DNA sequence: TAGTGTTTGTCGTCTCATCT
RNA sequence: AAUUUCUACUCUUGUAGAUAGCAGA
DNA sequence: AGATGAGACGACAAAGCACTA
C-alpha cells in the first residue's frame, strides 16, 4: 500500500470564479436591451416582494394559530418536576413533553391533528405543501386565503424564477418547523411564552392570596383599557386562556394590560437611542437599584452561576475564589460524618445553581462588598459621564472613533453589569427588585447590536462586493452545458490560442432563435466551440426514455403485444412486455435489485432477469439517437455481471463526453456584432499578457479540465448549474501611484522586515516631498535602511472596484472516477500507517516567539527536523509584522486595527497550510495537530484561541481533501488529474474525532512544560499555598537539601507520594526526583554564545501586581547569599530544611519557597532581551539537566520547539497504542496521568 | 388542425427515532 | 500599491500561498 | 451509546404538459 495510493478515492466538487471580460460590441449590445438594468430592478425586487409573499405566511400561520385549543396541564407539571428534582429522568421527560407540544401545533399547520375534521384538515395540507416553492407565485395559495393589488403584480413578475427564493424557502421552513429551535412558532409558544404566562399565573395567585384587595384592583385596570372583556382577570391568569394568547394581537394585548449604511447614520441612530437613555432616566433607576442593596434583604438577590466566574475574576484574585468560599461554607454546613461524596455533591451543586448575594457576602467576608460598591459605581459613573458627553461631528479621524468606542465600552459595560442577576423565575425573587431590574435590561438590551453594528461601521474595508446574478430573462440560463439543452440554456464555451471564452445566445426580439454554427475543419482560423455531450445517469435515464413513458406505460396496460418506438430513436427500438413486467412487478424488491435475491434466493431468475435487462439496456444505448455511436462495445459480457450497481458504475462514466470543433472567426465575430452572441472572455490574471510564473490553483483546475488527457479519459467533471453575476462600481476615494512619483517598499533592504504601518505611512509621505511635518527620529533612523522606487507604471489601489465587473461561477468536480463519498477512510489510513512503522510524524504547536513551529520526528523519536514557519517566502510575519500590529494596538485600541490583525492572520495560516502539505509531501508523514477542545493558549501566543486556530484545522482539512501542488506534472500522482486525498471530508467541528485521515489531533495541555530529557513536569500548584503555615507543610514535605560540595550543585529530592494537597494530581511513573539547582557557571553553546547555567526568569514582583516586569534570578546565587545572611551552616552537605524550620524565619522561609517555585519554572521568556528557552531542574540517566540555549540539534531548540516536538511524541503515542492494538481504532484523546506516565516511562 | 417555453426517472447521501 | 477574491508583497502592466459559490446568521 | 429505518433532498437531460396561432 504505497502513499501515493490515497488518489481517486472520492468526488470532491468545487465551484470556480472567474472575471467575464465582454469581447467586441457585446456590452454595447447588452446596454441596449437593458440586461442589467433589469436584473438590478429584479435584485431589489426582492426586497420590495418580500414583505408581499410574507402576507402569505402571516395570514396562514395567524389562522391555524386561532383554532388552537389545548390542555396545558402536563406540560405544566412535567416544567415542575424538572424543577423540583434536578435529575436528567425529569430533564428527558419535559424535552419529550416539549416535542409533543410542538407537534400538536405542527398538526396544525400541516394538518394531521384530531381537533379539526377531514374538509378542513386537509385545506391546510394543499396549502403547506406548495407553501415552499413556486406555488407561492401562482396567486393559488392566496386563492385559498388578505394584500394589496402591488402584491398580484410583484408576485407574477417571479413565476418560473424562483432561484434567489431558494434559502429563503429554508428560512420560512424554520418558521413553521416543529424541531426545538428558536426560528419556530410551535417552539415560541411551547418553551418561549408558555413557561412565562405560567409564571404569570403563579405570580397573581400569590399576590391575590397574600393581599386580596389586589384582586379587584388588578380587575379595575382590566376594566379601564378595555382588553379582554369577555374575560375576568382570574380567567387571563389560568392555563385555558393561553390558547388565545397564540397570535400577535393577542399577544400585543396582553403585553398591553401588563405595560399601560453611512457615516452620520451611526451619529444619528445613536445619538437617538443615547438621548433615549435621558430621558427614561435608565441611569438614575440603575444608581437607585444598586443603592438599595445596602438595606433591602439580600437573600433574595440572586447571582447567575453563569457570570458567577466571571464576577469572582472582575472582583477578587481569581476566578477561583468565590466558588471556593461558597464551597468551604457549605461544607461547613453539612450534618454528620461529611463523607467524600457529600463533598462532590456540593461541587456539582454550585455548577448549576443560581447563588442568593447574602450567601456570597457571608462566604467571601466584607472586602468583596468594598469590591462590588467600587465596580457598581465605576461603571455607572463611566456611563453617567458617557451619556453627557456629546458626539463628533464626524468618523473622519481615529480620535473621533475612539470617543464613539469610548462610550459604547460604558454602555456595555453597565449592560455586562445588569446581566450578573439571575433571571429565571426558579428562585424567589424580590417583587420590585426584578421589575425594575427587568424594566431597565431590557431598555439596555437594543446597546449590544449598536456596539457590533458600529464596529461593522467602521471594521469594513471600503468596498461594496454586494453582487446580484443575471438572467438575461433565461429562466434556466448556464443550467447545463449540454448541446440539445444548448439552446434552451444559452450558454457555450469557446477556446482560442488559450483564451477561453463564455458565449450566452439570449431570447431574440422576445422569441427563441436558436443559433447554428457550421463546424469547419481545424485549418480555418477561428474559435473552438466545446461540444459537451452529456447523458445524466443510466439507471435513471434509461427507464424515463424507454419504458417509463406514459404512452408505453398505457399501451402495455391496455395491450398485450410488445410495442415498437420510432420517436427520438435512429432504428426503432423494440420493447417486449417481459422486461416491463420484470421492471415493473408487484412488489416493492424487483427482480433486478439485490434485495429479491436476499430475500428469495432465486440465483438463476435472478441471473437471468438481470441479464435481459443489461441486453435491453445495451439495445437501447445502441438504438437512441444521441447513444447510438458513443462506444458502446467497450463494456464487459453481460452474462458475468454481477449486479446492476458494477454495470452502472462502468457505464456511467463512458455517457459523459466534451469534443471541441473549430468555428469560423468571422462566423462568431458576425453574431457578436449582430447581437445573437455575448462573448466573454474568461479572465483571472493568470490569461494577462504580463503573466509569468506559476499559477493559482484554480487556473490549473481549469486548464486541466481541459487538457487532451482529460479529454480523453475524464478525470475533471465539468458540472451545471453556472451561475453569472455583475459588480457595480463600488468608488469612494480613488488613490494611486501616478506617473513621477516615488513609490515606497513595505520592507527593508534585506527583503523580510516589514516597516511599521504608520512609519511606513510618513515615510512615504516624506518620499514624494509632500509632507507638512518634519521627519521623527525613529523615522529618520529608519531612512537610510529603506528603499524607494520610481512610477514605471500608474498603479491604482483597489482596481478591481474601480469599475463594473461581471463574474462568472463554474462548478468542477474532481477525482470524478472516484466514489460518490468515502468509505471507511480512517481504516484505509490505519492499515497504511500499520503496514509502514516507520512513518515519521509532524507536530504543530502554537509559539509565542514564533506563530507557529514544526517539528518531525522518526520512528524512533529522534528530532528529524524542527522549523519555524513565522516566515514565510521571505516575510517576517511574528517577529515582526505582527508585532508591529500589537504595538498599533497598544497605542491606539482601536477596532480597525483588530480586523487587520485578524485578516493577517487569516492569510498567515494559508500560508502555513501551504507550507504543512509540502512538508507532509515531502516526508510522506502524518501529521499531528492540537485539537482545541482541552486547555487554552495564554495571551502571549500570537494565535487567538479557538477562533482563528479552529478555522485553520477545516481549511487544512478541505486542502486535503483534494491536494494538489502546481509544480507537480499532470501525469504523476499529486497534479490536477490526480490529486491526493489524505483526508475524510469535514463534517463538523465537534463531529471530527481524535483523526481525520492523516491528521491527528492530541490534548494541548502538558506539552510545552515539560522536560524532554525527562518528561518531569511541575506538580505543585502554587496558587494553594498562600499562609506561612502552608509554606512550612510544602517545605516539610521534602525529604532533604545537601550541597553537593563537589559540583556545587543543591539536590533536592522529592517523593511524589507527599503533600499531595498541594500536587496537581498527575503521579506518573518516576515515583521520586532530584531537583538540582544548578551551579552559575558560564556555560557554551555549538555557536559559542556563552550563557549563565541555571538562569531564571521570574514576573515575582509584588503580590497582586506579579506580572509587572520580568526579573533575572540564579537560584544557587541567593540560596547561598540566604545562607550566609541567616548564620546557617551548608557546606558539610547536611539537610537544611529542619534547620531552616528551627529558624522560624518567615522571611527566611517564603525567599526560599519562592526560590523552589522559581527553578521549578522551566520555561523562562523575556521578549525584551530576546530570550525563550527551557532549563530542566532535574538529571536525566545521563547525568545532566536539559539546556535549550545549548542548541542540541538532536533536542528543542527552545520552549516553542519543546512544545512541537511533544505534540508529537502525543502523535506517536497514538500511532504506537494503534499498532499494538488489533483493531484500527484510535483511542478517544490520551489522559494528561495516561501521557505523562508514558513520556517517564519512555524517558527513563 | 402546431409550437414555444417544469416534471421525472432512479440512485446517492443526509436526517431525525430507534433496537441492541 | 495593481487579485475570481483573501492575506502579505513589488527587480517583475505583476509576485507567493490559499480559495465551494449561491441565500442567510 | 452504536445502530437500522422511513422519509426527504441533490442530479440534470428529455419527456411532457401550459398557453398562443
Amino acid at each position: 500500500t504505497q502513499f501515493e495510493g490515497f488518489t481517486n478515492l472520492y468526488q470532491v466538487s468545487k465551484t470556480l470564479r472567474f472575471e467575464l471580460i465582454p469581447q467586441g460590441k457585446t456590452l454595447k449590445h447588452i446596454q441596449e436591451q437593458g440586461f442589467i438594468e433589469e436584473d438590478k430592478a429584479r435584485n431589489d425586487h426582492y426586497k420590495e416582494l418580500k414583505p408581499i409573499i410574507d402576507r402569505i405566511y402571516k395570514t396562514y400561520a395567524d389562522q391555524c394559530l386561532q383554532l388552537v385549543q389545548l390542555d396545558w396541564e402536563n406540560l405544566s407539571a412535567a416544567i415542575d418536576s424538572y424543577r423540583k428534582e434536578k435529575t436528567e429522568e425529569t430533564r428527558n421527560a419535559l424535552i419529550e413533553e416539549q416535542a409533543t407540544y410542538r407537534n400538536a401545533i405542527h398538526d396544525y399547520f400541516i394538518g394531521r391533528t384530531d381537533n379539526l375534521t377531514d374538509a378542513i384538515n386537509k385545506r391546510h395540507a394543499e396549502i403547506y405543501k406548495g407553501l415552499f416553492k413556486a406555488e407561492l407565485f401562482n396567486g393559488k395559495v392566496l386563492k385559498q386565503l388578505t394584500t394589496t393589488e402591488h402584491e398580484n403584480a410583484l408576485l407574477r413578475s417571479f413565476d418560473k424564477f424562483t432561484t434567489y427564493f431558494s434559502g429563503f424557502y429554508e428560512n420560512r421552513k424554520n418558521v413553521f418547523s416543529a424541531e426545538d429551535i428558536s426560528t419556530a412558532i410551535p417552539h415560541r409558544i411551547v418553551q418561549d411564552n408558555f413557561p412565562k404566562f405560567k409564571e404569570n399565573c403563579h405570580i397573581f395567585t400569590r399576590l391575590i392570596t397574600a393581599v386580596p384587595s389586589l384582586r379587584e384592583h388588578f380587575e379595575n385596570v382590566k376594566k379601564a383599557i378595555g382588553i379582554f372583556v369577555s374575560t375576568s382577570i382570574e380567567e387571563v391568569f389560568s392555563f385555558p386562556f393561553y390558547n388565545q394568547l397564540l397570535t400577535q394581537t393577542q399577544i400585543d394585548l396582553y403585553n398591553q394590560l401588563l405595560g399601560g449604511k453611512s457615516d452620520e447614520e451611526v451619529i444619528q441612530s445613536f445619538c437617538k437611542y443615547k438621548t433615549l437613555l435621558r430621558n427614561e432616566n435608565v441611569l438614575e433607576t440603575a444608581e437607585a437599584l444598586f443603592n438599595e442593596l445596602n438595606s433591602i434583604d439580600l437573600t433574595h438577590i440572586f447571582i447567575s452561576h453563569k457570570k458567577l466566574e466571571t464576577i469572582s475574576s472582575a472582583l477578587c484574585d481569581h476566578w477561583d475564589t468565590l466558588r471556593n468560599a461558597l464551597y468551604e461554607r457549605r461544607i461547613s454546613e453539612l450534618t454528620g460524618k461529611i463523607t467524600k461524596s457529600a463533598k462532590e455533591k456540593v461541587q456539582r451543586s454550585l455548577k448549576h445553581e443560581d447563588i442568593n448575594l447574602q450567601e456570597i457576602i457571608s462566604a467571601a467576608g466584607k472586602e468583596l462588598s468594598e469590591a462590588f460598591k467600587q465596580k457598581t459605581s465605576e461603571i455607572l459613573s463611566h456611563a453617567h459621564a458617557a451619556l453627557d458627553q456629546p458626539l463628533p461631528t464626524t468618523l473622519k479621524k481615529q480620535e473621533e472613533k475612539e470617543i464613539l468606542k469610548s462610550q459604547l465600552d460604558s454602555l456595555l459595560g453597565l449592560y455586562h453589569l445588569l446581566d450578573w442577576f439571575a433571571v429565571d423565575e426558579s428562585n424567589e425573587v424580590d417583587p420590585e427588585f426584578s421589575a425594575r431590574l427587568t424594566g431597565i435590561k431590557l431598555e439596555m438590551e437594543p446597546s449590544l447590536s449598536f456596539y457590533n453594528k458600529a464596529r461593522n461601521y467602521a471594521t469594513k474595508k471600503p468596498y461594496s462586493v454586494e453582487k446580484f446574478k443575471l438572467n438575461f430573462q433565461m429562466p434556466t440560463l448556464a443550467s447545463g452545458w449540454d448541446v440539445n439543452k444548448e439552446k434552451c440554456n444559452g450558454a457555450i464555451l469557446f477556446v482560442k490560442n488559450g483564451l477561453y471564452y463564455l458565449g450566452i445566445m439570449p431570447k431574440q426580439k422576445g422569441r427563441y432563435k436558436a443559433l447554428s454554427f457550421e463546424p469547419t475543419e481545424k485549418t480555418s482560423e477561428g474559435f473552438d466551440k466545446m461540444y459537451y455531450d452529456y447523458f445524466p445517469d443510466a439507471a435513471k435515464m434509461i427507464p424515463k426514455c424507454s419504458t417509463q413513458l406514459k404512452a408505453v406505460t398505457a399501451h402495455f396496460q391496455t395491450h398485450t403485444t410488445p410495442i415498437l418506438l420510432s420517436n427520438n430513436f435512429i432504428e426503432p427500438l423494440e420493447i417486449t412486455k417481459e422486461i416491463y413486467d420484470l421492471n415493473n412487478p408487484e412488489k416493492e424488491p424487483k427482480k433486478f435489485q439485490t434485495a429479491y435475491a436476499k430475500k428469495t434466493g432465486d440465483q438463476k431468475g435472478y441471473r437471468e432477469a438481470l441479464c435481459k435487462w443489461i441486453d435491453f439496456t445495451r439495445d437501447f444505448l445502441s438504438k437512441y439517437t444521441k447513444t447510438t455511436s458513443i462506444d458502446l462495445s467497450s463494456l464487459r459480457p453481460s452474462s458475468q455481471y454481477k449486479d446492476l450497481g458494477e454495470y452502472y458504475a462502468e457505464l456511467n462514466p463512458l455517457l459523459y463526453h466534451i469534443s471541441f470543433q473549430r468555428i469560423a472567426e468571422k462566423e462568431i465575430m458576425d453574431a457578436v456584432e449582430t447581437g445573437k452572441l455575448y462573448l466573454f472572455q474568461i479572465y483571472n490574471k493568470d490569461f494577462a499578457k504580463g503573466h509569468h510564473g506559476k499559477p493559482n490553483l484554480h487556473t490549473l483546475y481549469w486548464t486541466g479540465l481541459f487538457s487532451p488527457e482529460n479529454l480523453a479519459k475524464t478525470s475533471i467533471k465539468l458540472n451545471g448549474q453556472a451561475e453569472l453575476f455583475y459588480r457595480p462600481k463600488s468608488r469612494m476615494k480613488r488613490m494611486a501611484h501616478r506617473l513621477g512619483e516615488k513609490m515606497l517598499n513595505k520592507k527593508l533592504k534585506d527583503q523580510k522586515t516589514p516597516i511599521p504601518d504608520t512609519l511606513y505611512q510618513e515615510l512615504y509621505d516624506y518620499v514624494n516631498h509632500r509632507l507638512s511635518h518634519d521627519l521623527s527620529d525613529e523615522a529618520r533612523a529608519l531612512l537610510p535602511n529603506v528603499i524607494t522606487k520610481e512610477v514605471s507604471h500608474e498603479i491604482i489601489k483597489d482596481r478591481r472596484f474601480t469599475s463594473d465587473k461581471f463574474f462568472f461561477h463554474v462548478p468542477i468536480t474532481l477525482n470524478y472516477q472516484a466514489a460518490n463519498s468515502p468509505s471507511k477512510f480512517n481504516q484505509r489510513v490505519n492499515a497504511y500507517l500499520k503496514e509502514h512503522p516507520e512513518t515519521p510524524i509532524i507536530g504543530i504547536d502554537r509559539g509565542e516567539r514564533n506563530l507557529i513551529y514544526i517539528t518531525v520526528i522518526d520512528s524512533t523519536g529522534k528530532i528529524l527536523e524542527q522549523r519555524s514557519l513565522n516566515t514565510i517566502q521571505q516575510f517576517d510575519y511574528q517577529k515582526k509584522l505582527d508585532n508591529r500590529e500589537k504595538e498599533r494596538v497598544a497605542a491606539r485600541q482601536a477596532w480597525s486595527v483588530v480586523g487587520t490583525i485578524k485578516d493577517l492572520k487569516q492569510g498567515y495560516l494559508s500560508q502555513v497550510i501551504h507550507e504543512i502539505v509540502d512538508l507532509m509531501i515531502h516526508y510522506q508523514a502524518v501529521v499531528v495537530l492540537e485539537n482545541l477542545n482541552f486547555g487554552f493558549k495564554s495571551k502571549r501566543t500570537g494565535i487567538a484561541e479557538k477562533a482563528v486556530y479552529q478555522q485553520f484545522e477545516k481549511m487544512l482539512i478541505d486542502k486535503l481533501n483534494c491536494l494538489v501542488l502546481k509544480d507537480y506534472p499532470a501525469e504523476k500522482v499529486g497534479g490536477v488529474l490526480n490529486p491526493y486525498q489524505l483526508t475524510d471530508q469535514f463534517t463538523s467541528f465537534a463531529k471530527m474525532g481524535t483523526q481525520s485521515g492523516f491528521l491527528f489531533y492530541v490534548p494541548a495541555p502538558y506539552t510545552s512544560k515539560i522536560d524532554p530529557l525527562t518528561g518531569f513536569v511541575d506538580p505543585f500548584v502554587w496558587k494553594t499555598i498562600k499562609n506561612h503555615e502552608s509554606r512550612k507543610h510544602f517545605l516539610e514535605g521534602f525529604d532533604f537539601l545537601h550541597y553537593d560540595v563537589k559540583t556545587g550543585d543543591f539536590i533536592l529530592h522529592f517523593k511524589m507520594n507527599r503533600n499531595l494537597s498541594f500536587q496537581r494530581g498527575l503521579p506518573g511513573f518516576m515515583p521520586a526526583w532530584d531537583i538540582v539547582f544548578e551551579k552559575n557557571e558560564t556555560q557554551f553553546d555549538a555557536k559559542g554564545t556563552p550563557f549563565i547555567a541555571g538562569k531564571r526568569i521570574v514576573p515575582v514582583i509584588e503580590n497582586h501586581r506579579f506580572t509587572g516586569r520580568y526579573r533575572d534570578l540564579y537560584p544557587a546565587n541567593e540560596l547561598i547569599a540566604l545562607l550566609e545572611e541567616k548564620g546557617i551552616v551548608f557546606r558539610d552537605g547536611s539537610n537544611i530544611l529542619p534547620k531552616l524550620l528551627e529558624n522560624d524565619d518567615s522571611h527566611a522561609i517564603d525567599t526560599m519557597v519562592a526560590l523552589i517555585r522559581s527553578v521549578l519554572q522551566m520555561r523562562n521568556s523575556n521578549a525584551a532581551t530576546g530570550e525563550d528557552y527551557i532549563n530542566s531542574p532535574v538529571r536525566d540517566l545521563n547525568g545532566v539537566c536539559f539546556d535549550s540555549r545549548f542548541q542540541n540539534p538532536e533536542w528543542p531548540m527552545d520552549a516553542d520547539a519543546n512544545g512541537a516536538y511533544h505534540i508529537a511524541l502525543k502523535g506517536q503515542l497514538l500511532l504506537n497504542h494503534l499498532k499494538e492494538s488489533k483493531d484500527l481504532k484510535l483511542q478517544n484523546g490520551i489522559s494528561n496521568q495516561d501521557w505523562l506516565a508514558y513520556i517517564q516511562e519512555l524517558r527513563n
